[PDB]
């Protein structure tokens, strides 16, 4: 990644086996739930083209994720060409080339070039610009690997209410609902889903309830 | 979080490894047992916004609180936005803009204007407030998912005093009691509920024991 | 807690993930056996009164200690307040206010006073202070959970006379004895409460002989 | 390895007892499973010649494997000695000396030479060119360990079509296929290979199917 | 501990909850075998004499051996006393008092004292001076509870010669023969101990053998 | 160990406690398997001799394989001696002894004079030296302890053909032979204790096969 150092400066710090141990492990254990994202990004903290590589690299299964990523990386690339189209022909000596779709990803541009972008005044964010291709993409896989749709999640007979809930919106989070979505879904979906006597205790509260007064009703 | 380098100036550091993993296993191993809120607290040492939600969105279960504290959040930062509107149109250029409760909770700000924040002179503390807005709607998940009580913590009959008397303010602190009433318990509700024998030595000390002398007592 | 940094002044660092493990991980494992104090005491160095309360609100159990520790902490706070009484009314603009028995405990005290205080020329030492509160309640925590008289921990008749004394004086260091009786028992109790043959040796070896040249003449 | 320390100048740490750890253990769990070569390059960061021999001198199983990258590292030195000729006889007082293959590879070059290579401006970066040799080698040794031919890689009746395209895509890795292959075998390998009923399915969707429409289309 | 900085001054740093740990488990698990006295001083590298105690407060079993150890400690306190007495009277002001042995053993003197001494030009190395009482008290220990007199320790009939010389060596180790013994022991009774077939062969060797002559003739 | 701190000096630093336990366990795991020779040399990286006598000391087992090595230094001691004779009679004040060879091994040099031998300039590097004496002493100890002989490591009738040439090169490494003698058995040995399938497979492709050529025949 680069850091600063203790005395203000950017500079490239290899990656820790720590932070390597952290993701693969994190990816064994969770696989694409959608908690693996967040987790990519804070592990991918300052991280170069080159690292994030490494990171999704290190990676032993879950190769047809890894082959989908690849294509969802592509279609970024090509949409960055199209944008910011680069001169052919020699470099000025010396001097900064601009970045292709596939220098950002790493695959055409050294270290050293990338530490020089993301190091420039001002910079020009390589390793940001990758994560968030990184990112669409692992969210895409997330949505794929997402098991239930919300519809099939309605509350058991003998089911906590609360434990309903929680499997309501793991759902929805794999699922990619947006927050809009999210927030509204309590005024509907999850009481039409409830168990009958739930059901019963949240129709008779009324509108706009909050999910904590909806909880304790049905407590 | 921002911390102090080696040389006294405020930086911008990424979240470690271990403190992630550190939070996702206490979230793990203890659900929201109210110990978790000072662990939060002591992880969370330093945060910026960016660092709290990062913390909040990598804990895999739990959805069901996760949105609960998601409203919480929403109604502190509607609140802040009662309290300190910010001006609409164009910033000044070069300048530094005033939060928004939606800056504040890292949603609308970025991490440049979150440090920009943090280390101005005087700071303005977005970490530190999002942290309590965070730390409000913990509590309050907390208080929901205690299981028992108070009134039904009753010593058994073969059950050691110190026993009892640790289910009994581990139930108190999970109800929120406050301070003055854990102070006043000694005279009265845990007497209460203690077994005969041990209710009848407790009756005699007379008023004002201390819940050392009182434990004593029972010993 | 309060370190120097690698250039000689004195600043804030938060509390370890390492450390904050470390404390409830010893918690869990030994619980009030004597040797959790040092721990403790270790484990707090440099520590800030904010920090202590961290460390003591991260245990989960133990909640019959936590509040004979408070009851402790409180009249520590009360005593202090009666030989180090504070001006009311307000404080000199920009200037450093005395603490309390309370901001000393760190219930009402910021973190930048606590801060304040311990960085000044000469120091007013808050952390320390609060830290002899708190094993002073914890001393008593010990004393009271300590499970047998050191009357009753006599050798067996075919127990190994080691493993009768490391019985005898794990017992004396719960029950608190100060350092003259654990030196002065090896003449005494400690031979009264050998099994009939080892007590046959002891009593001939007769009056100064060391714990060592006890131990070797009962191997 | 050499790393910029906290004041920007190129130094030699040593290699810490994580690293080391870090890869003996991969190995130990993995073998060469393609993933370890990324892992590889990442716990060899900026590592000198001496490190890459430490890392390989390490690992205490795979000798086969071991004895197979001596003899890539002996064919990469000779071509480095066909290309880079050195001077024969005295080397120039206090001056630095050209590298032979033997020297990249560290078994006739010092730590001391290697650091002055590394660290000369420019550098004369031996660690590189001997990790780029390792690598080939370690390639080799991957294709060689792959068990199974992607030919045998056929989908299950009852396999589920992303299990089924988890395996395929392993397979190629380890086999070492070009990323033009792995981007081709959409349109062809993968669907010959699926079961009838997926067969069907995937032969209708029609050509320029990525890999995520076939995935949907088969769930 | 005392440490340099990265900047060459003397200065207290914490006990690290690593080193804490480490020792507190090595002492679990080993007791006091001889190993656990190398290990003792090298987790108390820089250590002042309040790290010592720590060190050796932090264990929870081992009672006997902690009061056999306060009892050396005393005498050689008491030593130091008779060859270096100290001063009656007031402390010139702002000026260093001399140590007596109580303050090398930390428990009349103070961490600030402390440092004072260990950082002093020329350094008082309190902290060494402690460190070789304990050591020598820790000795007594590790002889006391050796379990087996060397004459005991007779190679079996089927016991190969290897693990009776590591018997041997681990057995004159603990009870603490010098190395000149060591070295002799070679020559007589490692021969007179071993089985009939073996001391044939060592017998023919003829004298001034090496160990490892021995171990070859008897494989 | 010695190091460059972060300002370019060499300094002293204390042996850490990932370092020690990482020896000790590595020994523990692997005994005297070739491969603990590299680890050690890596967790030794900049030891003073007293970090070196520590790392031995702190191995509890394999008593017999440490006496054998310190007849090893002590031989590799008196040949430097022999070699670098020192002047008997008082130091000139202040200055720099000249090292004995149990000066090397650490036995009568004090960690104050090892640091000055090796931050001398140029240095006198005692720990390389010592290491280089305690490695040649390792290895006598690896080639003891190898328990089988390459002449009958031979491959089994259903045993693959790479299972066998792990076993083989595993033996040829413990065993000690020269790199000369691996390259070369790869034409002779190795085939001639393969089985009679693959030798008439490896008899066929003549001469100069790569260790690699005959694996993939073997397959
Ligand atoms: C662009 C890219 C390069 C790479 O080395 N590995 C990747 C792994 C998965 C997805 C994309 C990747
Ligand atoms: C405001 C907010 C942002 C976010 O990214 N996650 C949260 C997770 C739980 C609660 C609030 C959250
Ligand atoms: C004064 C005080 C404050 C706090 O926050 N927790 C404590 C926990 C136990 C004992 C005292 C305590
Ligand atoms: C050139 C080289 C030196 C070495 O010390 N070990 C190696 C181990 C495996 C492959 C090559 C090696
Ligand atoms: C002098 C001394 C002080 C202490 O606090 N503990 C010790 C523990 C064992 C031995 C000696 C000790
Ligand atoms: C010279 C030397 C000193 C020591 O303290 N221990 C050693 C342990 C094994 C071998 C040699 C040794």
């Amino acid at each position: 990644p680069i850091v600063q150092n203790l005395q203000g400066q950017m500079v490239h710090q290899c990656i820790s086996p720590r932070t390597l141990n952290a993701w693969v492990k994190v990816v064994e254990e969770k696989a694409f739930s959608p908690e693996v994202i967040p987790m990519f990004s804070a592990l991918s903290c300052g991280a170069t083209p080159q690292d994030l590589n490494t990171m999704l690299n290190t990676v032993g299964g879950h190769q047809a994720a890894m082959q989908m990523l690849k294509e969802t990386i592509n279609e970024e690339a090509a949409e960055w060409d199209r944008l910011h189209p680069v001169h052919a022909g020699p470099i000025a000596p010396g001097q900064m080339r601009e970045p292709r779709g596939s220098d950002i990803a790493g695959t055409t541009s050294t270290l050293q070039e990338q530490i020089g972008w993301m190091t420039h005044n001002p910079p020009i964010p390589v390793g940001e610009i990758y994560k968030r291709w990184i990112i669409l993409g692992l969210n895409k896989i997330v949505r794929m690997y997402s098991p239930t749709s919300i519809l099939d999640i309605r509350q058991g007979p003998k089911e906590p209410f609360r434990d309903y809930v929680d499997r309501f919106y793991k759902t929805l989070r794999a699922e990619q609902a947006s927050q809009e979505v999210k927030n509204a879904a309590t005024e509907t979906l999850l009481v039409q889903n409830a168990n009958p006597d739930c059901k019963t205790i949240l129709k008779a509260l009324g509108p706009g309830a909050t999910l904590e007064e909806m909880m304790t009703a049905c407590q």
